């Protein structure tokens, strides 16, 4: 929901973040997959921050974050 930090950001840094998330969680069950994560809390708080913010990521695309 709320950002301003998320949205703070410029848009160099922007994407260099908010990709981050999207990948991580992706590269984090990933780990697991093979065997290397073992903290599956943080992969489902990261899930829910990842949705966050790669949907500030969309909102920015079409207008909804100007």
């Amino acid at each position: 929901m709320k950002a301003s930090e998320l949205r703070n950001y410029t848009d160099e840094e922007l994407k260099n973040l908010l990709e981050e998330k999207k990948r991580q969680l992706m590269e984090l069950r990933f780990q697991l997959a093979m065997g290397q994560l073992k903290n599956t809390s943080l992969i489902k708080l990261t899930k829910r921050d990842i949705a966050r913010i790669k949907t500030i990521l969309r909102e920015r695309e079409l207008g909804i974050r100007r």
